[PDB]
């Protein structure tokens, strides 16, 4: 009953937005976990970016690639919504800076640059299987991976799978302490999620997050929140196949986030 209010809020949104919605909350401080449709499939959309950049750091540690190596930006590589890369045509960008761009602004060309350096969708999926994520899969690059059609298994995850994977990336030991901090900082420095969980974050708390939006109303956020008195809590919220406006989907995330935070501030 601890998450009773959260469950009620999710059920109300499910009805009002006639949507498929799933949530997973993992509390690393006491091993507690809760979910609603946590095993259901939803489109990753931009939430996959965190995994691709985690792989860049992991591959760098193994010596498979140099994160400081540069990649030439050609006008033909540009895809929809690439604020950082669109200003660097004809120039070279380091893989590390491409990850900074895609993690903090969600720049899509930057994400494709990272994917090309870490083995594409296939390399990313293989990496996920190695860390123990049996569900999440990446199959296409930007912009096609955002299609979000019902029943399509391509580019999907479950709320529980991605929350677990983020827990492992940031707090397990697959990545070095230095790289965990680097990945976490990229998420903390996200500039495009001010209207989601950040807008209801409790005073004194911290947050590292990455959100996404896509076809058929897909909307999501994967976040890690903590404070001086609360160890990391991983929150995964996904909506799919809804006609709801972006404002209504943001409203759903803010209401659910608020209730989740109340579980831990009350």
């Amino acid at each position: 009953s601890k998450f009773q209010q959260v469950e009620q809020d999710v059920k109300a949104i499910e009805v009002s937005l006639s949507a498929r919605i799933g949530v997973s909350v993992l509390d690393t401080q006491n091993g507690e976990y809760w979910d609603y449709n946590g095993n259901q499939r939803f489109p990753l959309t931009s939430t996959f970016k965190t995994i691709a950049c985690a792989k860049l750091l992991y591959d760098a540690e193994q010596g498979k690639v140099n994160p400081n190596s540069t990649v030439e930006i050609k006008k033909a590589d540009l895809v929809t919504y690439s604020p950082v890369i669109e200003k660097q045509v004809g120039q070279a960008i380091t893989l590390d800076d491409a990850c900074f761009a895609t993690m903090t602004t969600s720049d899509n060309t930057a994400a494709n640059i990272i994917l090309s350096a870490v083995g594409g969708p296939k390399g990313v999926t293989d990496f996920l299987r190695q860390i123990g994520d049996k569900e999440t899969r990446l199959d296409r690059i930007e912009p096609d991976l955002n299609e979000g059609k019902l029943g399509d298994l391509r580019d999907t995850t479950t709320p529980k799978a991605i929350a677990s994977t983020l827990n492992k990336f940031l707090f397990g030991s697959a990545l070095s302490e230095m790289n965990q901090k680097k990945l976490e900082s990229w998420m903390v420095n996200n500039q495009v999620t001010g209207n989601l969980l950040r807008s209801v974050l409790p005073a004194g708390w911290n947050i590292a997050d990455k959100s996404g939006a896509g076809g058929f109303g897909a909307r999501s956020i994967t976040a890690v929140v903590w404070s001086e008195h609360q160890a990391p809590i991983i929150v995964s919220i996904y909506l799919a196949q809804t006609q709801a406006s972006m404002e209504e989907r943001n409203d759903a995330i803010v209401k659910i986030g608020h209730s989740i935070f109340d579980v831990y501030t009350s």
